[PDB]
C-alpha cells in the first residue's frame, strides 16, 4: 500500500528536507572509514512515503505515548540509514530494523547528523561499501537515506562517548560526552513509533 511521491526541487517541502540533510553533515571519528570522505551531497531525489496503515499505526502509537507523558509526544524528525530501507517504506519499522549490537541495545538507531546514518547505508561500519564497486567512500552509486517522524516521548539520557525502554521511558537518547561537534542519536524499541516520512536518494561529493 505504499505510494512515493516525487517533491519537486521548487517546493518549499523539498527544500527544506534537503537543508536538513546538508546541514547536518560532520566530521567523523574515522575519518570517513564509514560512510566515505564528503563534506555535502548531491541529492538526486526526495519522495514522500504515502502508506495509510502504516501511518495510522504510527499516530496510534504516538497517541499512547502522549497520553503516557502530559499530553506530549516529543516527535522529532531524525535520519535513518539502513540496506532496508526498502523493505521499511513498504511494511514499516519492525524488530529486523532493530541493531542488536549497538551502544543503546538492541532498538532502531535513529541519527540528528544525516552524515551518521550514511554510515549505515551499506551496513554496520559501512558493510562492504557499494555493491557495485564495493566502495564504502563511492562517489558514484546512488545512495538512500529515510528522514522520520520518530515519537521519543519520556527518554532515557544516556551521557556516553528487540529489547525494552527502560522503565518508566519511551526511548534512549545517546548525548554526545566527548565529541563536541556531534549531534544527538535516538534508539526506540517500537517499530510503531517511527514512520518513514521522505525517502532521499543522494550521491557524496568528493571534496575539491
Ligand atoms: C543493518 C542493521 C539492521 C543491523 C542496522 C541498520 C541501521 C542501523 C542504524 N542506522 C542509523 O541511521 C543510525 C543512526 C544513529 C546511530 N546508529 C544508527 N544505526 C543500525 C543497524
Ligand atoms: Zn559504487
Amino acid at each position: 500500500g505504499t505510494i512515493l511521491i516525487d517533491l519537486s526541487p521548487d517546493d518549499k517541502e523539498f527544500q527544506s528536507v534537503e537543508e536538513e540533510m546538508q546541514s547536518t553533515v560532520r566530521e567523523h571519528r574515522d575519518g570517513g572509514h564509514a560512510g566515505g570522505i564528503f563534506n555535502r551531497y548531491n541529492i538526486l531525489k526526495i519522495q514522500k512515503v504515502c502508506n495509510k496503515k502504516l501511518w495510522e499505526r504510527y499516530t496510534h502509537r504516538r497517541k499512547e505515548v502522549s497520553e503516557e507523558n502530559h499530553n506530549h509526544a516529543n516527535e522529532r524528525m531524525l535520519f535513518h540509514g539502513s540496506p532496508f530501507v526498502n523493505a521499511i517504506i513498504h511494511k514499516g519499522f519492525d524488530e529486523r530494523h532493530a541493531y542488536i549490537g549497538g551502544m543503546f541495545g538492541a532498538g532502531i538507531y535513529f541519527a540528528e547528523n544525516s552524515s551518521k546514518s550514511n554510515q549505515y547505508v551499506y551496513g554496520i561500519g559501512g558493510g562492504t561499501g557499494c555493491p557495485v564497486h564495493k566502495d564504502r567512500s563511492c562517489y558514484i552509486c546512488h545512495r538512500q537515506l529515510l528522514f522520520c517522524r520518530v515519537t521519543l516521548g519520556k527518554s532515557f539520557l544516556q551521557f556516553s562517548a528487540m529489547a525494552h525502554s527502560p522503565p518508566g521511558h519511551h526511548s534512549v537518547t545517546g548525548r554526545p560526552s566527548v565529541n563536541g561537534l556531534a549531534l544527538a542519536e535516538y534508539v526506540i524499541y517500537r517499530g510503531e513509533q517511527a514512520y518513514p516520512e521522505y525517502l532521499i536518494t543522494y550521491q557524496i561529493m568528493r571534496p575539491e
